[PDB]
């Protein structure tokens, strides 16, 4: 109808309730489920769906061997009905590639997929299911994007890309698209030293992205975008409650404008909702691997370098595998505020479970509740032994 | 369009004709059919569909092992086209959880799923396929609901929940929802001593629920709800024709305001249509197990403590497995009256058939006819031996 | 929109072109295809679909054993997209039963399914996907119907049923339905001595049905219905070109008002288009079994007891299995005339191919062309050996 | 709505970006994927889909044995969602046959399928999913058509057919259809000596077809059609950059009005976009077999007999199998010009990979970009060894 505008503030987050879960690996043990990774969730005005990068093979298929690799010509961004598994028969291909983002602007959806060799990748921006714009690699080193939904405001949908090193300074750009066409792009500015896989959400005409400093930071970089002025700023979450992985143990004081050191050249896509006292951080429980997942209420995490948790909720036990996590909200729901939501990628197989030759995942997602709900843990649920 | 109002009375029930049957277990022996239990049927203004709690695995899948358990993180309320089996590819997830109800109010559908550990479960109320309200456990002992459709009148959709003991007094509540929001809730009142899994239907602005007294009663408790005043009453079906299972043999006089004793701490979800002389009761044939199924015309069963059958119809032979049964009607059909319908869950596998490691079911359903139709029996139809 | 009226005459039939073919048995050798029999084709104003009586099991499934039997509680009328195979995932259940008919009246579709034991069957008439009317068996001996589409005119959709003996006089009735309700019914009248499985079509406000005299006739009985007056007549196709199976060899003179003798208590559903010189008859090539299939132009077959063929077209070689055949037309196509169409059921498995334990079929269908098209033969195409 | 008119010119082709890829063979190793060949892509005003000639069997199915053959009664034109594989459950049958074309005129789609024995084939023209016209073979020698989309302008959709010899002069005809009816047909005229499998596109009220001279030419014949005057001309691409396969090595001077000799009685469906300096040619890399695939910018190829490449893009490495290739464009996209697109059929199995008994393919397709994008190669990706 009309372009959606971020007119509401976030609802108060007092706990998280179960939103969706596809049990993909369990089901796929005996049904035609596509091998995936890098999933996320995104809503249209009339439906919310699961998204992920298929590996172009089923889990039981012989071609599942080798799916630990991230980039091949057989990957594609696919979407499917909320909480269903990504099957060969119900998956809809949005575009071809090994890195992506997607978001609905209120009128129609924009999907972006990047493909190519490491030194010659290119992004193609789709709008209303048609290719509209193409952007060639600018640093010739794995042009890559969010791996979770972008956000729009009055037709303008900003997207964060990075091209260049994963272990040193790189060239990050914020592109402002409208109807799949480039209105403008800026180089990253601010104090964030390295940006990758931004998880974003919007509220009151502002877009907040919590990203991954793969190079040096165990605290997460944050990019705040003004989609009207088409400008942005960057910093890190000040809080000592560190949320990347692997990471050192939490200190008593964090860092607001530099990566918190201790772990180099590695990380995991993650997210947060930064909203004063209504601030919640997601992170793996393990400081060593993508194991477990929890949400922590850390009032003023973004700006308070001594902020510590005041409440929490375990999502996945540290005795279960987790993975990527990102933000999304249903901007078309009823009510006076936007309900914060997130998903956690539950990776199965390689490298942690090497008895199988494949790597895939399933999805679990939650949304906030103003109630103080009882908690449960939500593991993938599949038995590797069954696949042997 | 507009909210549906229960303006009609029930059609005269002279017999039951076949409405739907999915042959899920038969078909699933060699196709991707999800393991389920606790099924039901519910209509939208333009379509009637099958519903059930998936176990998040196919029947032939290795994860079918252990599906005798009722509550896990892999269950979800799913719906699928009338008389099709619940397959991985045609099942639509309504919400995540291990106990549910769902009903269309004329404008859109409300679905409710409860999930959690036994001592910390929570219900999330979905409306128009979005989460709207959440209710935390109040007795910290398996918050649970109907396992069959709720009923609406002018936007108000009452739902019966129970939290606490399955073998002693518990805390039952009647919630009155409108557009997924709570208008009001009451504690159970009346003479029903224990309430579980209410089967409901509506006629002439009144909602009647036939439930399960798991603690002491072999006769069934009944809750009558006024969805306008948002009040209710409770009692038991007076009739000596006992309809829970297991149960003692039928006496000559029943009980109107106390559980009829003889069997404790067990039962099965069931239903009835209480409409004066146009009264029909469903029950398993066996007094020992979920075996067989029959419909009995017992004029004035609700209020006559000596009422006995005047007509009947066998649905499932006592040489075949049955299970849960509940009520539903198509409130959007043509005509001057509501046609009473019901489904019977035909459980296969554990515990009665232990040669297989799984537990699932198929569905059979009937609706009333004003004709006096010839009868047939409707078994699940699968051969366990084939799954060995 | 408005009820369709049979306002056009048939197009001139100069040959038959290929319309649809699903290759169900071939495909089903390695995919989830339902075992069926008694298929047909029927059109809605916006789509034409395949129909058949499922056996409630896939062909490769272990439950395919025994599917040679005609009536069980696991059968159902299902429809699916034109030329697709009837799979577990794309088949839509119209109703439950082991005998059926279905037709669209221009506004919505009426489907009828009969189920029950042999001595207590009942038909339930569905309209707009809801059960509306039920008819109990009147002769307590396998109440049965067309097994192909019915035809409507101004809302009135006549349907031919038979109850009683398959090897002696039976009770055939013509029911005139409108919106699923019975307007009127008549007993069969005229000279047809036994009626079963009528294949019907309509043109210029008249409905013509070519049926099966199972008891004595090798020539086919014909019922002509006036859907406005709601009256009918019956006779046999006069022509010596005999079209039932098994049958004696063709004589030089046929019979107009009595069954042509030679073969008792057996037959096969078949059809014809009786339109003066524009008359075509379908029949199996073999006089012994459901083998081969051909179309023969026999000018004035209905009324000329010496009529012989003037043109022909082989549909299935006598070295391939055939089966049932029936009529349908797309009453919603463009143009000034109705294009005659028909389907042939290609039965595979039992009894003719006993190396497999199942019985199923695939479908081939053609429609007329005013051109004189070259011919091809259209076999099922599956190799039984593959299923062993 | 209204018939589409070719009002735009082509966009400037500076490179090719990835548009769709289904990875059919990879996926089909362990899922119900239909065996196909002769694929293409075609757009409706609201969706773009993949098309191909199914072989009426899955790849893993036993009936895949023998699918190297081109014409059988089990083939059919099917379409399915962009970039999905052609599965038993998501494929839509357009018509029955072993040679086809299809195109949307802006209001609805016309599909054409030819079937029959070699000496008695016939084409049936479908419009709005109904059969409308039939054309009998005129030379009694494999009546055949494009194997890629036709193009329409103001309701008129020209289609090129050929009947007669594949190794000598044949009878090619250009039929001008409107709403599935024949407005007119012409015999081929011009200097093209043999025409087969035309790949066409339209721009500025002109339709250009690049075909296959199977008899003598290694350069490609070209047919330019005026869909308003309903007339055409034919010649060959003048350029020495030869694009059929097998072929001799490129000379320094080509031929404008005669086949370029060196290879007889063989070829492959191919295409080009002839637009002055904005001219691009597709061809296999190998001059011996359907191996590899590349796009070459050859300014004025059509009219310059000495034209050589000025730019290029590899699509498939010469170490990978290719196959047919053809043109299509989304005539309903936004913007001021038509974006040239094409697909390449990646054939797997027989005859080149004889360890398996089947022959199938997958699809890759690209569209032009005004950017100068980095390139990647796009192989089928399946491991034959897995199918053994
Ligand atoms: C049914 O469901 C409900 C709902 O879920 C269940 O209740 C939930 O229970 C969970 C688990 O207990 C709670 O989660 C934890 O929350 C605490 C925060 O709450 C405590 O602290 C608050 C703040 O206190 C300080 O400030 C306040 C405010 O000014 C001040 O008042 C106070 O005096 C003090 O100065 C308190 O307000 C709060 O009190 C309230 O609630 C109590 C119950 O929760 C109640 O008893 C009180 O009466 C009062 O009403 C409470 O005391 C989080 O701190 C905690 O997170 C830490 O712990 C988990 C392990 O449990 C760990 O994984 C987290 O990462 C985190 O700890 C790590 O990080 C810290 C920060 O750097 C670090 O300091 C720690 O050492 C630790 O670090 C190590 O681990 C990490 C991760 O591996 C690693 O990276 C580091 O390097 C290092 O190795 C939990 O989130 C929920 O809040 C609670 N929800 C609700 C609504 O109640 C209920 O239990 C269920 N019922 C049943 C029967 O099961
Ligand atoms: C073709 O299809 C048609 C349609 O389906 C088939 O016909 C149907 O046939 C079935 C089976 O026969 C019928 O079902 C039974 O119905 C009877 C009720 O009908 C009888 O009783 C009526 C009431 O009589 C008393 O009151 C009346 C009224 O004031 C008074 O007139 C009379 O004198 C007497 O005082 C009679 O009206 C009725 O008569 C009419 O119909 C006759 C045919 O049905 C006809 O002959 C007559 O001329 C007249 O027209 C008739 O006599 C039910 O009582 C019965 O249910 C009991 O039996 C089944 C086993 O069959 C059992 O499973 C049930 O649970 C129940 O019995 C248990 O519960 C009782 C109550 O507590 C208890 O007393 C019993 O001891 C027994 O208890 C034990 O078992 C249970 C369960 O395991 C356990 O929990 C207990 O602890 C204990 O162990 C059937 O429902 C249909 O009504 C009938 N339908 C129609 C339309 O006719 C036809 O047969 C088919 N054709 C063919 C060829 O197959
Ligand atoms: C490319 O495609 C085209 C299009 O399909 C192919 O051409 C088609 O070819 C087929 C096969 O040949 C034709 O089918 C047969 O048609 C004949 C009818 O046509 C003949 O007879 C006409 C009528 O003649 C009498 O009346 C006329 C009219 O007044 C009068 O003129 C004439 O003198 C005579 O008095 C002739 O008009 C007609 O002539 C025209 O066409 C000729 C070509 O067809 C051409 O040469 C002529 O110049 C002229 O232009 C022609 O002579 C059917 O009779 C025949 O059906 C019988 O035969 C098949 C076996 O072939 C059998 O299965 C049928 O059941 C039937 O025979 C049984 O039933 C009879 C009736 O009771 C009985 O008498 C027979 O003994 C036999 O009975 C036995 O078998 C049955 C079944 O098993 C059993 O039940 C009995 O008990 C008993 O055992 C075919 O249908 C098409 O018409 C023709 N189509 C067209 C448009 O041309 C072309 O061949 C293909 N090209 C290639 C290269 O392959
Ligand atoms: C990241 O991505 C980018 C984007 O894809 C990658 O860059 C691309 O790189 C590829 C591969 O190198 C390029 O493809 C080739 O393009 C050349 C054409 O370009 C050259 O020639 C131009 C024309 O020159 C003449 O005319 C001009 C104009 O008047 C005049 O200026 C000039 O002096 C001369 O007189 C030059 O303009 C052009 O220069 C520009 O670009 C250069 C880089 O490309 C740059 O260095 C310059 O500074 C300048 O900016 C350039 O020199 C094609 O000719 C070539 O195709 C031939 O070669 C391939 C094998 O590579 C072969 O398969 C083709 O079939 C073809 O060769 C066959 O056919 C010929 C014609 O008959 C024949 O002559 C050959 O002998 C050969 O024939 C044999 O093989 C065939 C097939 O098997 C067989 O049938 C025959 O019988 C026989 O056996 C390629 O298409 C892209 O253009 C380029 N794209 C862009 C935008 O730059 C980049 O590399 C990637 N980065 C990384 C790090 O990997
Ligand atoms: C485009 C791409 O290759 N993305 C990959 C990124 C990058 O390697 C890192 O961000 C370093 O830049 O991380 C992953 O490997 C990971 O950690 O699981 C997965 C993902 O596929
Ligand atoms: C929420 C829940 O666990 N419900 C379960 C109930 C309760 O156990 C009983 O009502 C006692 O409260 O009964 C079942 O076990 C049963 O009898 O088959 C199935 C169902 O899943
Ligand atoms: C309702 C029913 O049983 N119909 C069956 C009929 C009847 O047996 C005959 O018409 C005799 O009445 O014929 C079949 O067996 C047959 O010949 O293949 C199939 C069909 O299922
Ligand atoms: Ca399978
Ligand atoms: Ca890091
Ligand atoms: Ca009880
Ligand atoms: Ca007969
Ligand atoms: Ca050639």
């Amino acid at each position: 109808r009309d372009f959606n505008n971020l007119t509401k503030g976030l609802c108060t987050i007092n706990s998280w309730h179960i939103y969706g879960k596809d049990n993909a690996v369990r089901i796929g043990e005996d049904s035609d489920v596509l091998v995936t990774r890098e999933p996320y969730v995104s809503c249209d005005p009339d439906e919310c769906r699961f998204y992920a990068l298929s590996q172009g093979t089923t889990i039981r298929g012989k071609h599942s061997n080798g799916t630990i690799h991230d980039r091949s010509q057989y990957r594609a961004l696919i979407s499917w009905p909320l909480s269903s598994p990504p099957t060969v028969y119900n998956s809809r291909v949005e575009c071809i590639g090994w890195s992506s983002t997607s978001c609905h602007d209120g009128k129609t959806r924009m999907s972006i997929c990047i493909s190519g060799p490491n030194n010659n990748a290119s992004a193609v921006i789709w709008y209303n299911r048609r290719p509209v714009t193409e952007i060639n690699t600018w640093a010739r080193n794995i042009l890559r994007t969010q791996e979770s939904e972008c956000v729009c405001h009055n037709g303008v949908c900003p997207v964060v890309f990075t091209d260049g090193s994963a272990t040193g300074p790189a060239e990050t750009r914020i592109y402002y698209f409208k109807e799949g066409k480039i209105l403008k792009w800026e180089p990253l500015a601010g104090t964030a030293k390295h940006i990758e896989e931004c998880s974003c959400y919007g509220e009151r005409a502002e877009i907040t992205c919590t990203c991954r400093d793969n190079w040096q930071g165990s605290n997460r970089p944050v990019i705040r975008i003004d989609p009207v002025a088409m400008t942005h700023t960057s910093q890190y979450i000040c809080s000592p409650v560190l949320t990347d992985n692997p990471r050192p143990n939490d200190p008593t004081v964090g860092k607001c404008n530099d990566p918190y050191p201790g772990n180099n050249n590695n990380g995991v896509k993650g997210f947060s909702y930064l909203d004063g006292v209504n601030t919640w951080l997601g992170r793996t429980i393990s400081i060593a691997s993508r194991s477990g997942y929890e949400m922590l209420k850390v009032p003023n995490a973004l700006t308070d370098d001594k902020s510590k948790p005041t409440q929490g909720q375990t999502i996945v036990l540290n005795t279960d595998w987790s993975g990527y996590s990102g933000s999304f909200m249903d901007y078309w729901a009823e009510g006076e505020c936007y309900r914060a939501c997130f998903y956690v990628e539950l990776i199965r197989g390689r490298p942690k479970e090497d008895k199988v030759w494949w790597t895939s995942n399933s999805i679990v997602s939650m949304c906030s509740s103003t109630e103080f709900l009882g908690q449960w843990d939500w593991p993938d649920g599949a038995k590797i032994e069954y696949f042997l």
